[PDB]
């Protein structure tokens, strides 16, 4: 199949079971692990890491949800992806 470009790497197909975070992380931000498999957080918007769940940048107050229909979840790798009731569709785009 070098003839063609690698296929798209979607994320979990919409029917089927979901690891949904009930609370999104705000937009920008994503998750990580160190080496020894330590949980962080990078902010995208700041360009800052932090240990500390935003659910050296202050986060006191929620942040911009979803819109109606959509949830935040996470794969079992740790790729944060997006799900669409409205639709039934996944997506790896913040629709925010």
């Amino acid at each position: 199949g070098s003839d063609r470009p690698p296929p798209y790497v979607a994320p979990p197909s919409y029917e089927g079971p979901h690891r949904t975070l009930g609370v999104p992380l705000p937009a920008g931000w994503e998750m990580a692990k160190t080496s020894s498999g330590q949980r962080y957080f990078l902010n995208h918007n700041d360009q800052t890491t932090t240990w500390q769940d935003p659910r050296q940048t202050l986060m006191n107050s929620a942040s911009g949800p979803l819109p109606d229909g959509w949830e935040q979840a996470m794969t079992q790798d740790g790729e944060v992806y997006y799900i669409n009731h409205k639709n039934k569709t996944t997506s790896w785009l913040d629709p925010r």
